[PDB]
């Protein structure tokens, strides 16, 4: 077996989302001193926007190969599966993701961009994995306040969903996908609800303090992260 062939065979299996055998695979040539595979292999499934890159990156974190994903994919990924905090930054404006923090309200919390802030706690956030169907989906939990991001019921005229913070996870509404692209040098995300199958994203429209108030966007993104996609950074 040539590098093509082992390489087009893992690229294969995490395609069709044969995910033990990805990992099989994974960990022999890890083994065997063939890591420039599973990395080209990385950078094919991020370059063509495929989502399975997600599931194959969880199944090598939970299968004993932390090390896999920490050596031979980006950071975001490590950081993503450690728990570890992480500021949701929109690409096409430069805000940071935060909770409103006046509201007058018992129940939900507005999500928004913060025009002021790229430092405070209040842009921090943990995403947090499940697995179902053979698919991984993420709870987003606002640290500050102990919030998960949502979208709700009700839609504006286009169809878009507001998105605030919510006590606690009961419904699909509270769930998350990402898929993973590149811009420049970077790895972005496309954020989509798991309920609605809509992107999350910021408005044009601007608040009088540089603010843009988040929405479950109903429109089509594919094809351009640097106007819908999200970077992760280590906060």
């Amino acid at each position: 077996v040539p590098n093509d062939i082992l390489e087009e065979q893992l690229y294969n299996s995490v395609v069709v989302a044969d995910y033990d055998s990805a990992v099989e695979k994974s960990k022999h040539l890890y083994e065997e001193k063939k890591s420039e595979v599973i990395t080209n292999v990385v950078n094919k499934l991020i370059r063509n926007n495929k989502m399975n890159c997600m599931e194959y990156a969880y199944q090598l974190w939970l299968q004993g190969s932390k090390d896999i994903v920490r050596d031979c994919f980006p950071v975001e990924f490590r950081l993503i599966f450690a728990e570890n905090a992480i500021k949701l930054m929109y690409k096409r404006d430069g805000l940071a993701l935060t909770l409103s923090n006046d509201v007058q309200g018992d129940d939900g919390r507005p999500a928004y961009g913060d025009g002021k802030d790229k430092t405070s706690p209040r842009v921090s956030w943990k995403l947090i994995a499940l697995w179902e169907n053979n698919k991984v989906y993420f709870k987003i939990l606002n640290t500050e306040r102990n919030q998960y991001l949502v979208l709700g019921v009700g839609t504006n005229w286009n169809g878009d969903h507001m998105a605030f913070g919510v006590n606690s996870v009961d419904s699909f509404r509270a769930q998350w996908y990402l898929q993973p692209a590149k811009y420049d040098n970077d790895v972005l995300f496309y954020i989509y609800n798991r309920e609605y199958s809509k992107a999350l994203t910021l408005s044009r429209t601007v608040e009088p303090s540089g603010h843009r108030m988040a929405w479950g966007y109903n429109g089509r993104v594919i094809g351009s992260p640097e106007h819908y996609a999200w970077g992760i950074k280590a906060f």
